[PDB]
């Protein structure tokens, strides 16, 4: 039946985008995969289908690595404000960079 | 003639740090390796032996990379103001991140 195509991992990372009310959002990722991510929304209304451009932020030691992304909201949990998102139009460099982060995180 | 321990490449990258004049420096790299980098000095005096804490920045596509690093000036060509620098005590995670980015 339905199958998650990419493993989802809880590696430390942040999402930054401009949402409703032209308010910026800076939130901790609940999980991350080659296909998308999840985070906890912040008060401002958000609904499945909403589309945003933003930056994925990764920091370890004195490395900071950033990824500009387009994502569409695919689920919003009213109780927890959990928002689940799908990347749209990921460039091959981006895809590969994501997989590097995720492969390294898996197995240490 | 010496064999360079790390291979050097010419890619779009910049170095930022606070110089001797206490004013900011923001310069394009001449080249980069996992061991260090070079750039042309334009402002304040700078000499071999100087230590700085800086930020190495790279950006291609939607990808942006940044490494906070201590570096030591190894050489300065007084004529061209070419500065050659060596990274100080990088973590293996950081060297590996450099060797990755370079390999391209
Ligand atoms: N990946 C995923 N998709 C979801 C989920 N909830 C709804 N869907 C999607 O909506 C279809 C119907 O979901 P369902 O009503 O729970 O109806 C499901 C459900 O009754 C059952 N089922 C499928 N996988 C599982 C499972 O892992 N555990 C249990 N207890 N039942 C499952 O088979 C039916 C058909 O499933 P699918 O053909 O895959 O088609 C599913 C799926 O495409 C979810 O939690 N995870
Ligand atoms: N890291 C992360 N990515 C997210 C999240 N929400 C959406 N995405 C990404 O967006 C893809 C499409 O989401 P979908 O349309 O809801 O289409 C989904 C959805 O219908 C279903 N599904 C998968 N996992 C679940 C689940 O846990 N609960 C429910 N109800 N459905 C699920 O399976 C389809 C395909 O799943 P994927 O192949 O993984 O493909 C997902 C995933 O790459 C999230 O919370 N975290
Ligand atoms: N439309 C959509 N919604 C998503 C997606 N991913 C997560 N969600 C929503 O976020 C809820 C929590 O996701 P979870 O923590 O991964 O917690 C999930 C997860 O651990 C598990 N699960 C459900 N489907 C799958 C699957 O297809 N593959 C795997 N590995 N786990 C699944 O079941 C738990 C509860 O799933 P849900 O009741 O459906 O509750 C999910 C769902 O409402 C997605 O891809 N598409
Ligand atoms: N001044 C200097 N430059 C270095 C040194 N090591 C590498 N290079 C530079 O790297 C280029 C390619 O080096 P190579 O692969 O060894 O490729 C070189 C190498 O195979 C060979 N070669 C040139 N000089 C020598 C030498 O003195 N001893 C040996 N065994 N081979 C040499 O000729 C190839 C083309 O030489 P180039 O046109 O000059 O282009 C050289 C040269 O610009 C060095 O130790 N000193
Ligand atoms: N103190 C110090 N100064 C450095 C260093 N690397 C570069 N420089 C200085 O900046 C010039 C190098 O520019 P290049 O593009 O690598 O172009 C270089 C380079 O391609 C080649 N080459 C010369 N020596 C070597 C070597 O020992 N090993 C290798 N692999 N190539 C060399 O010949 C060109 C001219 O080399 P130079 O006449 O020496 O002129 C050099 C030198 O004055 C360093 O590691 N330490
Ligand atoms: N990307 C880049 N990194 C730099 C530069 N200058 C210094 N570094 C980094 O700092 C290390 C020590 O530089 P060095 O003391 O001048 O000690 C140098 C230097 O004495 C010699 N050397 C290598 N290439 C050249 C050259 O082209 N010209 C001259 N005159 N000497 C060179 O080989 C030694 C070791 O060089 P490396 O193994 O590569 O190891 C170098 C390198 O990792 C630069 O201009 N560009
Ligand atoms: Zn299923
Ligand atoms: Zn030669």
């Amino acid at each position: 039946g339905s199958q998650r195509q990419f493993a989802r991992v809880k590696l430390p990372a942040r999402i930054r985008y401009i949402g409703a009310n032209r308010e910026g959002v800076d939130a901790r990722l609940l999980d991350l995969s080659a296909g998308g991510f999840a985070f906890t929304a912040s008060g401002a209304p958000i609904q499945p289908g909403d589309l945003y451009k933003g930056k994925l932020l990764f920091q370890v030691d004195s490395i900071s690595f950033s990824l500009e992304v387009e994502f569409q909201v695919r689920s919003v949990d009213p109780a927890s404000r959990r928002v689940g998102c799908e990347f749209q139009n990921l460039k091959p460099r981006e895809v590969a960079a994501l997989r590097y982060l995720i492969t390294s995180y898996l197995a240490g």
